[PDB]
């Protein structure tokens, strides 16, 4: 349910917070957000480098905060 | 731009990890990397499409990652 740890991932890698007062679980990166190409290269690689999440922004044309924050969960680390 | 993004954006045409594993500022697209023609392009594609950058990587016989990102 929650996107807490996902809206402070944004904030970290430098997303402005008035761009993210809004943030539900389907708000998608690119369609909603306007993230721009840079911002959605660091968010890969932040995902992948701190939660052991590997997505592809080239590849896919979004993604909603959602399926984001479960990929976080679910995805296995050694911590 | 850094190795981590040079990184990330050979990730994202399908590069696998395994062999970015080490990768460093001297590491060769060709050479060490063994980028095809077809991921070479696709390369440019990205650059292109999604960063507005036009590179043509066949104007060198190879990169390393710190001439590719002085080149972007």
């Amino acid at each position: 349910v929650s996107v807490d740890v996902l809206k402070q991932l944004l904030l970290d890698i430098g997303i402005a917070e008035q761009t993210l007062t809004e943030i539900e679980p389907g708000t998608r990166l690119r369609a909603d957000l306007g993230l721009s190409s840079v911002e959605t290269t660091d968010l890969e690689i932040q995902l992948r480098e701190r939660f052991g999440v590997r997505i592809n922004l080239w590849d896919k044309a979004d993604y909603t905060m959602e399926q984001l924050a479960v990929g976080i969960r679910e995805m296995p680390r050694l911590e």
